């Protein structure tokens, strides 16, 4: 019995992604999707099934549907998913969550008081390359690891590209380097016009001084990689964000005079991590880390916003 799902916002981010993966799961029908304009829910349900509904309310109100994927934009997410949540709805938000700390954790708390699953859609956590990648590291490839660098950018209610994008390689280096992370400094570049963030960089650190440098914007060129600097080698990889689901991803690695290539499996992620949150719902099991996990990325967030230097242009 495949847990029932309503979509709200006929985002285009659902279109290709979510959706798609929704339609192909087992574990999950889509039974609802919602749009400020009945016509979109309908070209949208014509295309993935389900009762095309107009408003996000209705859709709230249905007993067809336990879970609700919301791939609104980031800073109408808080209302929707707490919405959704007092309506007895299971979430699945996609990221960020939201737009800092102190909503994220009332986001939790709603959901813990009523024992629903909200869950951050990081797609990328589901991609079994980062733990690969993980586990060379582990055993030695490059020596220890000094430094970490992981690059999104791309080509050009709004999120500005710190909240759309610059998650991330910050959830990246939360991944790869852990709990410990802090601020040292970062640069932000507004859009006088439309005044919006328009890219940025920014650097952490562990305690050990381990640190990341983050690249991420909508001014630029694509691209979409991370790299690991260890005290005997280099280990980085393309497309590490959105590989597609046929993708095969290459870890390319160099040491003192010798460099390798290894090709790894090709992966759906968006498949993955719509079964992943259809498990924990079938089951009741919400892992902590992830919850915890958002909580320490929303904080990173924070302390990139506020703490970077902000720059206006022109
Ligand atoms: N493409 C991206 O910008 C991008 C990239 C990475 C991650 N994401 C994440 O995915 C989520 C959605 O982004 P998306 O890329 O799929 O964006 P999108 O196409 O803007 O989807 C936003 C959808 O939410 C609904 N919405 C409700 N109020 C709105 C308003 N005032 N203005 C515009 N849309 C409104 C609209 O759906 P209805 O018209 O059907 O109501 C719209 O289709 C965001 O959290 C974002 O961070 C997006
Ligand atoms: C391959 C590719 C994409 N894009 C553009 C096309 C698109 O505008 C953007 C992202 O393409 P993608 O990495 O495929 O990410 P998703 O669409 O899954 O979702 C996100 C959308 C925005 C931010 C992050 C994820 O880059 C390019 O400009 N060049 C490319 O080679
Ligand atoms: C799924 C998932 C995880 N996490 C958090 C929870 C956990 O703290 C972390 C990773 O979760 P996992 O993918 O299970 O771990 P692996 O060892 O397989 O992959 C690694 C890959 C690289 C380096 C370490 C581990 O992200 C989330 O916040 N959300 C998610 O949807
Ligand atoms: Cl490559
Ligand atoms: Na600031």
């Amino acid at each position: 019995n495949p847990i029932r799902v309503g979509v709200i916002g006929c985002a285009d981010i659902a279109w290709r992604r979510a959706l798609p993966a929704l339609e192909a799961e087992p574990l999950t029908e889509v039974t609802a999707i919602a749009s400020r304009r009945w016509d979109r829910a309908k070209r949208f349900t014509e295309r993935f099934g389900g009762e095309p509904v107009e408003g996000y309310p209705a859709l709230l109100e249905r007993d067809d549907v336990d879970a609700v994927y919301v791939p609104l934009p980031a800073v109408l997410h808080a209302e929707w998913i707490d919405r959704a949540l007092r309506a007895g709805k299971h979430v699945l938000a996609e990221e960020p969550l939201t737009t800092d700390r102190p909503q994220a954790e009332r986001l939790f708390a709603v959901a813990r008081e009523r024992g629903l699953l909200l869950m951050e859609n990081f797609m990328f956590l589901h991609h079994p390359q980062h733990r690969q990648v993980a586990d060379m590291l582990d055993e030695g490839v490059i020596g220890e690891i000094r430094s970490f660098a992981a690059s999104f950018t791309i080509p050009p209610v709004g999120g500005g590209a710190l909240l759309d994008i610059g998650v991330y390689p910050i959830r990246a280096a939360g991944l790869f380097l852990g709990a410990d992370l802090e601020f040292v400094g970062a640069v932000l570049r507004h859009e006088r016009d439309r005044d919006v963030v328009v890219g940025g960089n920014a650097l952490l650190t562990t305690r050990q001084g381990v640190t990341a440098q983050l690249t991420f914007g909508m001014e630029h060129a694509y691209t979409n990689n991370y790299e690991f600097r260890g005290s005997t080698g280099r280990l980085w990889m393309n497309r590490v964000f959105t590989p597609p689901a046929t993708y095969q991803p290459v870890v390319h690695i160099e040491r003192q005079d010798h460099a390798e290539q290894f090709v790894l499996p090709a992966h759906d992620q968006f498949a993955k991590s719509i079964r992943a949150f259809a498990q924990a719902v079938l089951s009741g099991e919400h892992p902590r880390e992830w919850s915890e996990d958002s909580l320490r990325q929303a904080s990173l967030v924070d302390a990139v916003r506020t703490g970077a230097r902000d720059i206006y242009f022109p």
